[PDB]
């Protein structure tokens, strides 16, 4: 039949083009579907959307009908308007920027991953939205890596996070898949080769 696949927008392009392709390869037809990591799990629970697969980075250990496994890792960075305030410091830490405000997702409840680390806080509702508030000095906020590699590789924006994580916030990359899958060995296969063709992305 159809399987329906979700992926967040915190994904990386070359991870979701890895996961499609596995998933051609050992599924005969595929729909793909993509939304912010809040909306990823709240919409694959709405059940009316027959979600089969999800690949999130959001956390929820019982959901009905789904079941959980990692396939792989992707980085995030706290990034600001290079004026912002806090650039000053040179040395920031997650105290030192919980003073300035926060452009955060949020699309009403909200995960702990995805949860506000300022009381002085912003919601939007895409990264696109963030980014252009933050790059006018608004505030600052986490983004994803494939998101925010040019504004920093142009100077237009920063990067804070080198003091908690050097490199990027290695987060986790679920999938969710649900509990019927695990009986077709289709799903194994597409996870196989999916963790090893991500693993082998990592290098
Ligand atoms: F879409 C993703 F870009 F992948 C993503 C990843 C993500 N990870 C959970 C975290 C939340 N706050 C964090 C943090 C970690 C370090 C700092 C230091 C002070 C600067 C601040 C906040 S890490 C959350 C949202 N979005």
């Amino acid at each position: 039949r159809n399987l329906r696949v979700l992926l967040d927008t915190a994904i990386p392009p070359s991870f979701c083009d890895t996961v499609s392709s596995v998933l051609l390869d050992d599924f005969n037809m595929v729909s793909l579907i993509r939304t912010s990591p809040a909306d990823s799990l709240a919409t694959i629970k709405q059940d009316n959307a027959e979600i089969d697969i999800a690949i999130t980075i959001d956390e929820e250990l019982k959901i009905s009908r789904f079941n959980q496994c990692v396939l792989g890792y992707t980085k995030a960075f706290v990034v600001a308007h290079p004026q912002h305030p806090l650039c000053n410091a040179s040395l920031h830490s997650i105290a030192s920027l919980a003073n300035y405000r926060q452009i955060s997702l949020g699309s009403g409840q909200h995960s702990n991953l995805l949860r506000p680390v300022s009381d002085k806080v912003l919601f939007v509702e895409n990264f696109d939205d963030m980014l252009r508030l933050v790059e006018a000095g608004v505030g600052w906020g986490i983004a994803p890596h494939y998101f925010v590699e040019e504004r920093l590789r142009n100077g237009t924006l920063a990067v804070l996070s080198e003091l908690y994580e050097p490199g990027g916030i290695d987060t986790k990359v679920y999938c969710y898949y649900n509990t019927a899958l695990e009986s077709e060995r289709s799903f194994l296969r597409f996870l196989e080769s999916a963790r090893q063709r991500l693993r082998q992305l990592g290098r």
